[PDB]
């Protein structure tokens, strides 16, 4: 490996409109599992893309990792994944404590809420 990262001269491959969100996690005990399954989609020769297949409500992420089901992972801790297994393998590293996974989240989004419940994230 190479321990030394101070300044990233651009490094992201997302849609020319979509947005990302760096979510950091913690594993106070290896016994803790991300609780976030991944799956493939392909259907594209340009580039597949790892996405969240399942997300446990009671998991490191669930607890913190706002991540959810249907989240397109871009990088893991700042790494560029290129395989499903890896996407998981990385999440299954007996070294990385702070798991900072990336996900593609839309901004603004159409207006279709109307739901009596504490919920409604806004930009700053």
């Amino acid at each position: 490996g190479s321990s030394g990262s101070s300044g990233d001269i651009h490094q992201e491959m997302d849609r020319e409109e979509l947005e990302l969100e760096e979510v950091d996690l913690y594993r106070m005990n290896s016994q803790d599992k991300l609780g976030l399954t991944v799956c493939y989609r392909t259907d594209d020769e340009d580039d597949i893309g790892i996405y969240i297949s399942e997300i446990d409500p009671n998991s490191i992420a669930a607890k913190d990792g706002r991540i959810r089901e249907g989240d397109r992972i871009i990088q893991i801790n700042g790494i560029e994944v290129q395989n499903r297994e890896e996407a998981v393998a990385l999440l299954t590293s007996e070294e990385n404590k702070n798991f900072s996974l990336l996900i593609a989240r839309p901004e603004l989004q159409l207006d279709e809420g109307w739901m009596d419940d504490d919920s409604g994230p806004s930009s700053g």
